């Protein structure tokens, strides 16, 4: 993928009009793009692009049909719009069917119960805090590393209690995994590189499992994180054994956790840049936090969709999808349409329907991590509030090249602390 200036929409046939484009979020021609489909061709079906033929489905309420609609439109074999490069392929459960997906999602689903949740607030206050005091307030900064992904591979570490100063490893092979240009149009276009990756993190999750029951073995309590809670269920004690299940499991809570947590921090930033008042309510009517943050979620869509192949020719929006058929869910485009949100471009905190939005997805797959998300980015804003009167944005973000992730990769920050 090159870079190349994206065209006004208008100048296209509907039939020519290709969203798989990685750059189409960067260039800010996908908000055109993708009300051109909603209002014209809201079920398209385009038969050119580099990543073959697919559907996309635009529409808030056509997507909710499709994403709780499991009996005709399959999660097999991936959720990306392309295809993993050959020899990366692992099974996950968020490309999985039921029952299948029911009983893997189970295995994993404890390390967000509740309760444990609310045991690591202070802890998650504590590095947020920590995080927030050691930021430079005379010069601006790239909030992107220093706060975003700091406090994401921070979080990522607690819940596989990964050896704390590798964490950055977690996130390395986990960016290059999600970025690979033959799925998402990402950046990341060596297989050398993803090989050596996926080696190492398959080693490394393995030497992780060992050093936990060797620890176990001898007597250390047990966790909260996601290695001593497989370690403690029957169903689970064995997993080394079945690799597959337990490199994919594991693959999947790491990168389903990393950029989305990450551009979730930075892109409420970068919205209350676009639409400043908002700011002056915050600070007026903290409580608005909880609500501000489904609407973060909302206005940022940190995942842009999720693929589906029809099991079935489906009938959907005066048109045919044919059995094996990709079919794309635009969470982004669902997110914007106007048929469910007024205003819908329009980033507005108390917006009393903001915790509808369709960002996690909706039916058997929607996100496990929905609760961890939402309380870290609540005592993100918390702590930012008790320190910053004003936050500028000094340079235009810079936004990562993937037609998936919808993300910053630069937010050059000035603080201006209270008195
Ligand atoms: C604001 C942040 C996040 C967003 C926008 C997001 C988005 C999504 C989406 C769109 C799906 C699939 C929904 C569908 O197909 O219907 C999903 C599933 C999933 N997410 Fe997230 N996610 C976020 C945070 C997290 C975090 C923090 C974690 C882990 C700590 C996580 C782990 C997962 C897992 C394991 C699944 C698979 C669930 C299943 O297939 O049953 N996510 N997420």
């Amino acid at each position: 993928f090159v870079e190349t200036p994206i065209p006004d929409v208008n100048t296209l046939a509907l039939e020519d009009i290709d969203v798989s484009n990685p750059f189409l979020y960067r260039q800010g021609q996908w908000r055109a793009y993708f009300k051109r489909l909603r209002d014209e061709a809201p079920v398209h079906y385009q038969k050119n692009s580099p990543f073959g033929p697919f559907w996309s489905v635009t529409r808030f309420e056509d997507i909710l049909f499709v994403d709780k609609s499991h009996d005709l439109f399959s999660a097999e074999p991936q959720i990306i719009l392309g295809d993993p490069p050959e020899g990366l392929s692992v099974e996950m459960f968020i490309a999985m069917d039921p029952p299948k997906h029911d009983v893997q999602r189970s295995s994993v689903q404890g390390v967000v119960a509740p309760k444990n949740l609310k045991e690591m607030e202070g802890l998650i206050r504590s590095r947020t805090g920590d995080v927030l005091d050691s930021l430079p307030t005379d010069k601006p900064f790239n909030w992107v590393p220093a706060v975003s992904k700091e406090l994401t591979g921070r979080m990522l570490a607690t819940l596989l209690d990964f050896p704390y100063e590798e964490r950055h490893k977690l996130v390395e092979w986990s960016d290059r995994m999600a970025g690979a240009a033959s799925a998402t149009g990402g950046e990341f276009a060596d297989e050398n590189a993803m090989f050596d990756d996926a080696a190492d993190m398959a080693r490394s999750f393995s030497r992780l499992w060992r050093d936990k029951e060797a620890r176990r073995a001898a007597g250390e309590e047990p966790g909260f994180d996601l290695i001593s809670l497989l370690q403690s269920n029957k169903e689970t004690k064995d997993l080394i054994n079945r690799p597959m299940e337990f490199i994919g499991n594991l693959t999947l809570l790491i990168v389903g956790g990393n950029d989305t947590t990450r551009n979730s921090m930075s892109g409420g930033l970068v919205a209350m840049n676009e639409f400043p008042r908002e700011f002056e309510k915050l600070k007026a009517k903290p409580e608005l936090i909880p609500n501000m943050v489904s609407e973060i979620i909302r206005w940022q869509t940190p995942l842009a969709y999720m693929r589906r192949i029809a099991k079935q020719d489906v009938e959907l929006g005066g048109q045919t999808i044919k059995k094996g058929d990709r079919v794309v869910m635009w969470y982004a485009s669902g997110n914007r349409d106007e048929r469910k949100f007024d205003n819908p471009d329009q980033f507005i905190i108390d917006r009393k329907d903001a915790r509808n939005h369709m960002s996690f997805g909706y039916g058997v797959h929607r996100c496990m991590g929905n609760r961890l998300a939402e309380l870290q980015l609540r005592i993100l804003w918390e702590e930012i509030l008790k320190r910053f009167d004003n936050i500028e944005v000094v340079e235009e973000p810079e936004r990562v090249q993937s037609n998936f992730a919808r993300g910053y990769s630069r937010l050059m920050v000035k603080l201006t602390p209270n008195s």
